[PDB]
């Protein structure tokens, strides 16, 4: 399963190993994200809370509370100063991480908010809801700028591209769609062979590819421009949950994903071979994230487990 890097690194394989277990959520963990400055990890959970943890030492930092119901997702602003969280209470909240205070409550979704992201500039927030819409929000004012009639089933993920000009969304309706941020126009619908639920979607770091999870135990890498599936990653278990997937780019080039058999799966991006399965969790691994500058994976698991874990690799 080795990958070619430079001279003397012809067969690179990651060696992720567990360094810290982060306990404190009292229900299912739903989402973990590293802040872009690499200092912190935020976690959101069904217990209504967000927790901030040190990214390198896993030291508990603070609890941020105020949502009336479970939280499905959380995301950092580009300057690591703010958080947005998506909740079952039908709102998003924008948070000052330093103070722990709720800056804004974004109201307009008429059903659970399931997924969120800031644009790279961080003047906008994108959200996906059980209400089947994608909304675009002004961070400074709290206004809903746009409501996109995006899908015909709950919206599972939303993500901006590298320059903020495009939004990708995914849904149980079997579609992955790409929206023009400025116009709200649907630019592309990507769908393959079959029509399995699309459980996760995100742009690659350069914004030229889209990684999509489908609930038939498959991850795919798509060329966005050409509308074509380029790689298929299989082996893991994913038939039920909206699991987060990642591009790992700090060392070797990997795809990293949680999985319903309690493992983190890591694949060689080029050859599609499985290169690592990470043990330690005792329930579905619902979330994974990849540190922005170090080879660090954060994982998180569902209600039977309740833990976040940090693993580190030499590549």
């Amino acid at each position: 399963g080795g990958q070619q890097m430079g001279r003397g690194s012809e067969f690179v394989k990651p060696n992720y190993a567990l360094k810290f277990t982060l306990a404190g959520h009292t229900k299912a963990v739903s989402s973990v994200k590293f802040s872009p400055n690499g200092e912190w990890l935020a976690s959101s959970s069904a217990d209504k809370l967000i927790k901030i943890w040190g990214a390198y030492d896993g030291k508990f930092e603070k609890t941020i509370s105020g949502h009336k119901l479970g939280i499905s997702d959380v995301a950092w602003s580009s300057d690591s100063n703010l958080l947005v969280s998506a909740s079952d209470d039908k709102t998003l909240k924008i948070w000052d991480v330093s103070s722990g205070k709720c800056l804004k409550t974004l109201k307009g979704h008429s059903n659970y908010v399931f997924c969120c992201n800031f644009n790279p500039q961080s003047n906008l927030i994108v959200s996906g809801s059980f209400d089947e819409s994608v909304r675009i929000w002004d961070v400074k004012t709290g206004k809903c700028l746009k409501t996109l009639p995006a899908h015909s089933d709950p919206v599972s993920a939303v993500h901006f591209n590298r320059d903020g000009s495009l939004i990708v969304s995914s849904s149980y309706d079997g579609l992955c769609r790409i929206w023009d941020t400025a116009s709200g126009q649907c630019l592309k619908t990507l769908i393959d062979d079959d029509n399995p639920p699309v459980s996760f979607v995100k742009f690659s770091p350069n914004g030229k590819y889209i990684l999509a999870a489908t609930l038939d135990n498959t991850l795919k890498l798509w060329d966005y421009s050409k509308g074509k599936c380029l790689k298929t990653y299989t082996g893991h278990k994913n038939e039920k949950y909206c699991i987060f997937a990642n591009f790992s780019v700090t060392g070797g080039k990997w795809i990293v994903s949680g999985s319903e058999d309690n493992l983190v799966y890591i694949w060689n991006l080029q050859t599609k071979e499985i290169v690592q399965k990470l043990q330690g969790h005792t329930d579905v691994v619902i979330s994974t994230a990849c540190h922005p500058t170090e080879n660090i994976i954060a994982s998180a698991a569902l209600e039977n487990d309740k833990t976040i874990k940090l693993f580190k690799s030499d590549c």
